[PDB]
Protein backbone atom coordinates (compact mmCIF):
# COMPACT_ATOMS: atom_id res chain seq x y z
CA UNK A 1 0.00 0.00 0.00
CA UNK A 2 0.89 3.16 -1.18
CA UNK A 3 -0.79 5.82 1.21
CA UNK A 4 0.87 4.20 4.25
CA UNK A 5 2.85 6.01 6.42
CA UNK A 6 5.80 4.31 8.09
CA UNK A 7 7.61 5.07 11.53
CA UNK A 8 10.87 5.24 10.75
CA UNK A 9 13.57 3.41 13.12
CA UNK A 10 15.64 5.39 15.90
CA UNK A 11 18.97 5.00 13.49
CA UNK A 12 16.70 6.23 10.55
CA UNK A 13 16.00 9.14 12.36
CA UNK A 14 19.04 10.23 13.56
CA UNK A 15 20.37 9.27 9.65
CA UNK A 16 17.31 11.90 8.75
CA UNK A 17 18.16 14.75 11.52
CA UNK A 18 21.37 14.52 10.38
CA UNK A 19 20.92 14.66 6.13
CA UNK A 20 18.39 17.81 7.36
CA UNK A 21 21.70 19.54 8.48
CA UNK A 22 23.74 19.72 5.09
CA UNK A 23 20.69 18.66 2.80
CA UNK A 24 22.75 18.29 -0.67
CA UNK A 25 25.65 16.57 1.08
CA UNK A 26 26.48 13.30 0.14
CA UNK A 27 27.98 12.63 3.56
CA UNK A 28 25.41 9.84 4.46
CA UNK A 29 26.41 7.29 1.19
CA UNK A 30 27.83 4.33 2.00
CA UNK A 31 29.05 1.38 0.04
CA UNK A 32 30.75 -1.70 -0.74
CA UNK A 33 31.12 -4.40 -3.34
CA UNK A 34 31.50 -7.90 -4.33
CA UNK A 35 34.54 -9.37 -5.60
CA UNK A 36 32.93 -11.94 -8.22
CA UNK A 37 35.86 -14.71 -9.36
CA UNK A 38 33.11 -15.56 -12.59
CA UNK A 39 31.64 -14.67 -14.91
CA UNK A 40 28.38 -14.04 -14.55
CA UNK A 41 25.56 -13.04 -17.04
CA UNK A 42 24.28 -8.88 -16.71
CA UNK A 43 20.80 -9.44 -18.30
CA UNK A 44 19.52 -12.04 -15.96
CA UNK A 45 21.02 -10.45 -12.92
CA UNK A 46 19.80 -7.09 -13.99
CA UNK A 47 16.34 -9.42 -13.47
CA UNK A 48 18.08 -10.49 -10.34
CA UNK A 49 17.96 -7.48 -9.35
CA UNK A 50 15.05 -5.48 -9.78
CA UNK A 51 12.80 -8.83 -8.42
CA UNK A 52 15.44 -8.14 -5.35
CA UNK A 53 14.54 -4.95 -4.70
CA UNK A 54 10.74 -5.58 -5.23
CA UNK A 55 10.84 -8.00 -2.38
CA UNK A 56 13.49 -5.60 0.17
CA UNK A 57 11.14 -2.76 1.29
CA UNK A 58 14.03 -0.54 1.87
CA UNK A 59 15.10 -0.38 -1.23
CA UNK A 60 12.14 0.27 -2.67
CA UNK A 61 11.05 3.46 -0.45
CA UNK A 62 10.94 7.00 0.07
CA UNK A 63 11.07 9.80 2.96
CA UNK A 64 8.54 12.06 2.90
CA UNK A 65 7.04 14.96 6.06
CA UNK A 66 3.65 15.07 8.03
CA UNK A 67 2.64 18.48 8.18
CA UNK A 68 5.00 19.17 11.18
CA UNK A 69 7.72 18.31 9.09
CA UNK A 70 8.66 14.84 10.75
CA UNK A 71 9.52 12.37 8.42
CA UNK A 72 7.76 9.32 7.34
CA UNK A 73 8.91 6.44 4.83
CA UNK A 74 6.63 5.54 2.08
CA UNK A 75 6.79 2.38 0.03
CA UNK A 76 7.15 2.20 -3.54
CA UNK A 77 7.01 -0.82 -5.58
CA UNK A 78 9.23 -0.69 -8.78
CA UNK A 79 7.39 -1.27 -12.05
CA UNK A 80 6.95 -4.84 -13.52
CA UNK A 81 9.51 -7.00 -14.95
CA UNK A 82 9.92 -5.61 -18.55
CA UNK A 83 7.53 -2.61 -17.67
CA UNK A 84 8.99 0.84 -18.35
CA UNK A 85 6.05 2.75 -16.80
CA UNK A 86 7.50 5.27 -14.43
CA UNK A 87 4.29 6.04 -12.34
CA UNK A 88 1.57 3.15 -11.52
CA UNK A 89 -1.66 4.84 -12.49
CA UNK A 90 -2.46 6.90 -9.67
CA UNK A 91 0.83 8.71 -9.80
CA UNK A 92 2.34 6.85 -7.38
CA UNK A 93 6.22 6.94 -8.89
CA UNK A 94 7.49 3.51 -9.13
CA UNK A 95 11.70 3.20 -7.55
CA UNK A 96 13.61 2.73 -10.80
CA UNK A 97 15.90 -0.22 -10.54
CA UNK A 98 19.15 -0.13 -13.10
CA UNK A 99 22.08 -2.43 -12.73
CA UNK A 100 24.74 -0.54 -14.49
CA UNK A 101 26.96 -2.49 -16.97
CA UNK A 102 30.65 -0.86 -17.16
CA UNK A 103 33.03 -3.26 -19.12
CA UNK A 104 36.94 -2.38 -18.10
CA UNK A 105 38.27 -5.72 -19.40
CA UNK A 106 40.17 -3.85 -21.83
CA UNK A 107 41.81 -1.53 -19.34
CA UNK A 108 45.11 -0.75 -17.82
CA UNK A 109 44.13 -0.67 -14.14
CA UNK A 110 40.14 -2.17 -14.37
CA UNK A 111 40.50 -2.43 -10.59
CA UNK A 112 41.62 1.36 -10.31
CA UNK A 113 38.97 2.18 -12.25
CA UNK A 114 36.49 0.20 -10.72
CA UNK A 115 37.40 1.72 -7.52
CA UNK A 116 37.33 5.42 -8.78
CA UNK A 117 33.76 5.22 -10.29
CA UNK A 118 32.88 3.77 -6.79
CA UNK A 119 34.27 6.75 -4.98
CA UNK A 120 32.41 9.44 -7.61
CA UNK A 121 29.14 7.50 -7.59
CA UNK A 122 29.63 7.55 -3.58
CA UNK A 123 29.88 11.62 -3.88
CA UNK A 124 26.50 12.02 -5.61
CA UNK A 125 23.70 13.06 -3.39
CA UNK A 126 20.39 11.02 -3.25
CA UNK A 127 17.62 13.06 -2.20
CA UNK A 128 15.30 11.00 0.15
CA UNK A 129 12.16 11.77 -1.26
CA UNK A 130 12.99 9.90 -3.93
CA UNK A 131 11.98 5.87 -3.84
CA UNK A 132 15.06 3.74 -4.17
CA UNK A 133 18.20 4.97 -2.27
CA UNK A 134 20.57 2.45 -3.67
CA UNK A 135 23.25 2.42 -6.90
CA UNK A 136 24.08 -0.74 -8.73
CA UNK A 137 27.22 -1.67 -10.84
CA UNK A 138 28.41 -4.55 -12.22
CA UNK A 139 31.95 -4.20 -13.39
CA UNK A 140 33.04 -6.32 -15.54
CA UNK A 141 37.08 -7.07 -15.11
CA UNK A 142 38.40 -9.20 -17.65
CA UNK A 143 39.59 -13.08 -17.10
CA UNK A 144 36.02 -13.48 -16.36
CA UNK A 145 36.17 -11.18 -12.81
CA UNK A 146 32.99 -8.85 -11.64
CA UNK A 147 32.69 -6.75 -9.22
CA UNK A 148 29.46 -5.89 -8.29
CA UNK A 149 28.87 -2.25 -6.34
CA UNK A 150 26.21 -1.53 -4.08
CA UNK A 151 25.74 2.17 -3.13
CA UNK A 152 23.56 3.11 -0.69
CA UNK A 153 22.48 6.09 1.21
CA UNK A 154 22.86 5.10 4.92
CA UNK A 155 19.34 5.96 6.11
CA UNK A 156 17.98 2.67 3.74
CA UNK A 157 20.96 -0.07 4.19
CA UNK A 158 23.44 -0.76 7.43
CA UNK A 159 26.51 -3.10 6.87
CA UNK A 160 24.09 -6.50 8.19
CA UNK A 161 21.50 -5.56 5.44
CA UNK A 162 24.36 -5.20 2.79
CA UNK A 163 24.84 -9.29 3.22
CA UNK A 164 20.95 -9.98 3.28
CA UNK A 165 20.90 -8.30 -0.13
CA UNK A 166 24.10 -10.11 -1.59
CA UNK A 167 22.72 -13.20 -0.28
CA UNK A 168 19.23 -12.72 -1.67
CA UNK A 169 20.77 -11.56 -5.60
CA UNK A 170 22.41 -14.48 -5.61
CA UNK A 171 19.60 -16.57 -4.47
CA UNK A 172 17.38 -15.05 -7.37
CA UNK A 173 20.00 -15.26 -9.68
CA UNK A 174 20.84 -19.14 -9.33
CA UNK A 175 16.99 -19.43 -9.84
CA UNK A 176 16.84 -17.30 -12.88
CA UNK A 177 19.59 -19.09 -14.63
CA UNK A 178 18.61 -22.48 -13.57
CA UNK A 179 14.81 -21.84 -14.92
CA UNK A 180 13.78 -22.70 -11.17
CA UNK A 181 10.57 -20.73 -9.43
CA UNK A 182 12.62 -17.71 -7.54
CA UNK A 183 11.98 -18.64 -3.69
CA UNK A 184 9.73 -16.28 -2.08
CA UNK A 185 11.95 -13.54 -0.20
CA UNK A 186 11.97 -14.53 3.43
CA UNK A 187 12.24 -11.04 4.93
CA UNK A 188 10.97 -9.56 8.03
CA UNK A 189 8.86 -6.69 8.50
CA UNK A 190 10.04 -2.70 9.49
CA UNK A 191 6.83 -1.91 10.98
CA UNK A 192 7.13 -4.58 13.45
CA UNK A 193 10.67 -4.10 14.29
CA UNK A 194 10.15 -0.12 14.80
CA UNK A 195 7.12 -1.01 16.65
CA UNK A 196 9.89 -3.00 18.79
CA UNK A 197 11.75 -0.09 19.79
CA UNK A 198 8.96 2.03 20.92
CA UNK A 199 7.85 -0.65 22.83
CA UNK A 200 11.62 -0.43 24.24
CA UNK A 201 11.29 3.50 24.57
CA UNK A 202 7.91 2.92 26.64
CA UNK A 203 9.81 0.26 28.88
CA UNK A 204 11.54 0.22 32.18
CA UNK A 205 14.71 -0.56 30.71
CA UNK A 206 15.08 2.50 28.68
CA UNK A 207 15.11 4.15 32.19
CA UNK A 208 17.37 1.58 33.55
CA UNK A 209 19.79 2.33 30.47
CA UNK A 210 19.79 5.49 30.68
CA UNK A 211 21.11 5.70 34.43
CA UNK A 212 23.43 2.95 33.00
CA UNK A 213 24.92 5.34 29.98
CA UNK A 214 24.76 8.59 31.59
CA UNK A 215 26.65 7.14 34.79
CA UNK A 216 29.94 6.14 32.60
CA UNK A 217 30.26 8.94 31.12
CA UNK A 218 28.48 11.69 33.71
CA UNK A 219 31.94 13.57 33.35
CA UNK A 220 34.80 13.39 29.13
CA UNK A 221 35.82 15.21 25.53
CA UNK A 222 36.53 13.19 22.72
CA UNK A 223 39.97 12.66 21.26
CA UNK A 224 41.95 12.66 18.00
CA UNK A 225 33.99 18.77 13.71
CA UNK A 226 31.00 17.52 11.81
CA UNK A 227 31.28 14.13 10.39
CA UNK A 228 32.04 14.17 6.47
CA UNK A 229 32.39 11.38 4.35
CA UNK A 230 36.14 9.30 4.83
CA UNK A 231 39.43 9.59 2.97
CA UNK A 232 39.31 5.47 2.81
CA UNK A 233 42.77 3.50 3.19
CA UNK A 234 42.82 -0.54 2.88
CA UNK A 235 45.30 -2.67 3.55
CA UNK A 236 45.43 -6.42 2.69
CA UNK A 237 46.63 -8.68 5.14
CA UNK A 238 46.91 -12.32 4.20
CA UNK A 239 46.13 -15.31 6.64
CA UNK A 240 50.29 -15.73 7.30
CA UNK A 241 49.95 -11.87 9.06
CA UNK A 242 46.25 -12.30 10.35
CA UNK A 243 46.31 -15.98 11.95
CA UNK A 244 48.55 -14.90 14.50
CA UNK A 245 45.00 -13.07 15.55
CA UNK A 246 43.29 -16.58 15.77
CA UNK A 247 45.90 -17.49 18.23
CA UNK A 248 45.42 -14.64 20.48
CA UNK A 249 41.52 -15.18 20.69
CA UNK A 250 42.29 -18.87 21.47
CA UNK A 251 45.18 -18.36 24.59
CA UNK A 252 42.64 -15.49 25.66
CA UNK A 253 39.36 -17.25 25.37
CA UNK A 254 37.73 -14.24 23.43
CA UNK A 255 36.69 -13.60 20.50
CA UNK A 256 39.40 -11.84 18.28
CA UNK A 257 36.94 -9.23 17.52
CA UNK A 258 37.50 -8.46 21.17
CA UNK A 259 41.74 -9.10 20.87
CA UNK A 260 41.26 -6.31 17.83
CA UNK A 261 39.46 -3.51 20.11
CA UNK A 262 41.59 -4.79 22.86
CA UNK A 263 44.63 -3.47 20.42
CA UNK A 264 42.85 -0.72 19.89
CA UNK A 265 42.59 0.49 22.66
CA UNK A 266 46.45 -0.66 23.63
CA UNK A 267 47.77 1.52 20.76
CA UNK A 268 45.66 4.50 21.80
CA UNK A 269 46.61 4.33 25.09
CA UNK A 270 50.72 3.96 23.76
CA UNK A 271 50.14 6.93 21.05
CA UNK A 272 48.83 9.29 23.12
CA UNK A 273 49.52 7.99 26.95
CA UNK A 274 45.80 8.52 27.89
CA UNK A 275 44.82 5.62 30.64
CA UNK A 276 41.10 6.46 30.33
CA UNK A 277 40.48 5.18 26.63
CA UNK A 278 37.30 5.18 24.51
CA UNK A 279 36.50 3.52 21.41
CA UNK A 280 33.21 3.54 19.96
CA UNK A 281 31.59 -0.25 19.11
CA UNK A 282 28.79 -0.60 16.25
CA UNK A 283 25.78 -3.07 17.37
CA UNK A 284 23.44 -3.98 15.06
CA UNK A 285 20.48 -3.10 17.00
CA UNK A 286 18.71 -5.78 15.99
CA UNK A 287 16.61 -7.70 18.75
CA UNK A 288 14.80 -10.99 17.79
CA UNK A 289 14.12 -13.18 14.95
CA UNK A 290 12.30 -10.37 12.64
CA UNK A 291 14.55 -8.01 13.34
CA UNK A 292 17.68 -9.93 12.25
CA UNK A 293 15.84 -10.81 9.07
CA UNK A 294 14.79 -7.04 8.08
CA UNK A 295 17.03 -5.18 6.05
CA UNK A 296 16.98 -2.14 7.20
CA UNK A 297 19.08 0.41 8.80
CA UNK A 298 18.88 0.36 12.49
CA UNK A 299 22.55 -0.23 13.87
CA UNK A 300 23.80 1.66 16.77
CA UNK A 301 27.41 2.95 17.87
CA UNK A 302 28.05 2.92 21.62
CA UNK A 303 31.42 4.07 23.69
CA UNK A 304 33.37 1.64 25.18
CA UNK A 305 35.13 3.41 27.97
CA UNK A 306 39.03 1.54 28.70
CA UNK A 307 41.34 1.45 31.97
CA UNK A 308 44.58 0.94 30.61
CA UNK A 309 46.76 1.07 33.40
CA UNK A 310 50.68 0.80 33.04
CA UNK A 311 52.40 -2.81 33.73
CA UNK A 312 49.20 -4.33 32.28
CA UNK A 313 49.63 -7.36 29.83
CA UNK A 314 47.67 -7.42 26.80
CA UNK A 315 45.91 -10.40 28.06
CA UNK A 316 44.67 -7.96 30.88
CA UNK A 317 43.83 -5.47 28.42
CA UNK A 318 41.50 -7.99 26.36
CA UNK A 319 39.86 -8.54 30.22
CA UNK A 320 39.06 -5.39 30.40
CA UNK A 321 37.54 -4.88 27.14
CA UNK A 322 35.05 -8.00 27.99
CA UNK A 323 34.32 -6.28 31.10
CA UNK A 324 33.38 -3.41 29.26
CA UNK A 325 31.47 -5.06 26.82
CA UNK A 326 29.62 -7.26 28.96
CA UNK A 327 28.01 -3.81 30.27
CA UNK A 328 27.61 -2.14 26.59
CA UNK A 329 26.03 -5.64 25.38
CA UNK A 330 23.75 -5.92 28.67
CA UNK A 331 22.31 -1.84 27.90
CA UNK A 332 22.84 -2.11 24.15
CA UNK A 333 19.12 -0.92 23.21
CA UNK A 334 20.23 2.27 24.60
CA UNK A 335 21.07 5.45 21.20
CA UNK A 336 24.46 6.29 21.48
CA UNK A 337 22.71 9.48 19.98
CA UNK A 338 20.73 10.03 22.59
CA UNK A 339 23.68 9.56 25.17
CA UNK A 340 25.46 12.33 23.21
CA UNK A 341 21.58 14.38 23.43
CA UNK A 342 21.81 13.84 27.17
CA UNK A 343 25.19 14.66 28.11
CA UNK A 344 25.52 17.65 25.66
CA UNK A 345 28.47 19.02 24.27
CA UNK A 346 29.85 16.97 21.70
CA UNK A 347 31.45 10.75 23.76
CA UNK A 348 33.23 9.16 21.23
CA UNK A 349 36.60 7.69 20.10
CA UNK A 350 37.79 5.67 17.20
CA UNK A 351 34.89 3.41 15.50
CA UNK A 352 35.97 -0.06 15.73
CA UNK A 353 34.24 -2.17 13.30
CA UNK A 354 34.78 -5.60 13.50
CA UNK A 355 32.35 -7.08 10.29
CA UNK A 356 31.16 -10.26 11.55
CA UNK A 357 31.91 -14.03 9.10
CA UNK A 358 29.78 -13.55 5.88
CA UNK A 359 29.90 -16.63 3.72
CA UNK A 360 31.62 -16.10 0.28
CA UNK A 361 28.16 -15.36 -1.96
CA UNK A 362 27.36 -18.10 -4.33
CA UNK A 363 25.86 -16.97 -8.07
CA UNK A 364 26.09 -20.91 -9.43
CA UNK A 365 29.86 -21.34 -10.05
CA UNK A 366 31.32 -17.77 -9.57
CA UNK A 367 31.88 -17.04 -5.70
CA UNK A 368 31.41 -13.11 -4.61
CA UNK A 369 33.64 -11.98 -1.81
CA UNK A 370 32.61 -8.51 -0.17
CA UNK A 371 34.41 -5.79 0.56
CA UNK A 372 33.60 -2.52 2.13
CA UNK A 373 33.82 0.88 0.02
CA UNK A 374 32.72 3.01 2.62
CA UNK A 375 31.20 2.40 5.82
CA UNK A 376 29.94 5.82 6.90
CA UNK A 377 30.68 9.65 7.68
CA UNK A 378 33.06 10.40 10.67
CA UNK A 379 34.31 13.09 12.65
CA UNK A 380 37.72 11.25 13.28
CA UNK A 381 38.05 8.20 12.34
CA UNK A 382 36.76 4.52 11.59
CA UNK A 383 38.55 1.40 11.81
CA UNK A 384 36.88 -1.56 9.78
CA UNK A 385 37.84 -4.98 9.34
CA UNK A 386 36.84 -7.57 6.71
CA UNK A 387 37.65 -11.09 6.79
CA UNK A 388 38.42 -13.72 9.57
CA UNK A 389 41.82 -14.31 11.06
CA UNK A 390 42.14 -17.98 8.93
CA UNK A 391 41.28 -16.29 5.71
CA UNK A 392 42.60 -12.95 6.13
CA UNK A 393 41.79 -9.70 6.32
CA UNK A 394 40.97 -6.17 5.04
CA UNK A 395 41.55 -3.43 7.67
CA UNK A 396 40.18 -0.08 6.04
CA UNK A 397 41.21 2.89 7.83
CA UNK A 398 38.72 5.75 7.09
CA UNK A 399 39.39 9.39 8.15
CA UNK A 400 37.71 12.17 8.37
CA UNK A 401 39.29 14.62 5.47
CA UNK A 402 39.67 17.71 7.46
CA UNK A 403 41.69 15.73 10.12
CA UNK A 404 43.51 13.42 7.97
CA UNK A 405 45.25 13.20 4.38
CA UNK A 406 45.62 9.64 2.71
CA UNK A 407 49.19 9.27 3.59
CA UNK A 408 48.73 10.02 7.33
CA UNK A 409 46.06 7.17 7.12
CA UNK A 410 48.21 4.99 6.33
CA UNK A 411 51.19 5.48 8.12
CA UNK A 412 48.81 5.32 11.34
CA UNK A 413 47.17 2.29 9.89
CA UNK A 414 50.55 0.23 9.15
CA UNK A 415 51.97 1.39 12.70
CA UNK A 416 48.78 0.00 14.15
CA UNK A 417 48.42 -3.54 12.67
CA UNK A 418 52.34 -4.32 13.10
CA UNK A 419 51.69 -3.23 17.03
CA UNK A 420 48.50 -5.82 16.94
CA UNK A 421 50.54 -8.36 15.44
CA UNK A 422 53.01 -8.61 17.88
CA UNK A 423 50.41 -8.10 21.35
CA UNK A 424 48.52 -10.84 19.56
CA UNK A 425 51.62 -13.15 19.35
CA UNK A 426 52.14 -12.59 23.31
CA UNK A 427 49.13 -11.41 25.23
CA UNK A 428 51.03 -12.56 28.42
CA UNK A 429 53.83 -9.60 27.76
CA UNK A 430 53.46 -6.07 29.10
CA UNK A 431 52.20 -3.55 26.64
CA UNK A 432 54.46 -0.86 27.65
CA UNK A 433 57.45 -3.01 26.94
CA UNK A 434 56.19 -3.72 23.42
CA UNK A 435 58.37 -2.12 21.22
CA UNK A 436 56.86 0.37 19.02
CA UNK A 437 59.12 2.70 16.69
C1 LIG B 1 22.84 9.49 13.39
C2 LIG B 1 22.83 8.10 12.77
C3 LIG B 1 23.60 7.06 13.57
C4 LIG B 1 25.09 7.00 13.21
C5 LIG B 1 25.35 6.47 11.80
N1 LIG B 1 25.98 5.15 11.77
C6 LIG B 1 27.08 4.86 11.06
O1 LIG B 1 27.68 5.70 10.41
C7 LIG B 1 27.58 3.44 11.10
C8 LIG B 1 28.66 3.29 12.17
N2 LIG B 1 28.18 3.07 9.80
CL1 LIG C 1 26.14 0.05 9.84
Amino acid sequence: NSSVRHGLTSAQHCVWLAQQLDPRGAHYRTGSCLEIDGPLDHAVLSRALRLTVAGTETLCSRFLTDEEGRPYRAYCPPAPEGSAAVEDPDGVPYTPVLLRHIDLSGHEDPEGEAQRWMDRDRATPLPLDRPGLSSHALFTLGGGRHLYYLGVHHIVIDGTSMALFYERLAEVYRALRDGRAVPAAAFGDTDRMVAGEEAYRASARYERDRAYWTGLFTDPEPVSGRALAPTVRSLGLPPERTEVLGRAAEATGAHWARVVIAGVAAFLHRTTGARDVVVSVPVTGRYGANARITPGMVSNRLPLRLAVRPGESFARVVETVSEAMSGLLAHSRFRGEDLDRELGGAVSGPTVNVMPYIRPVDFGGPVGLMRSISSGPTTDLNIVLTGTPESGLRVDFEGNPQVYGGQDLTVLQERFVRFLAELAADPAATVDEVALL
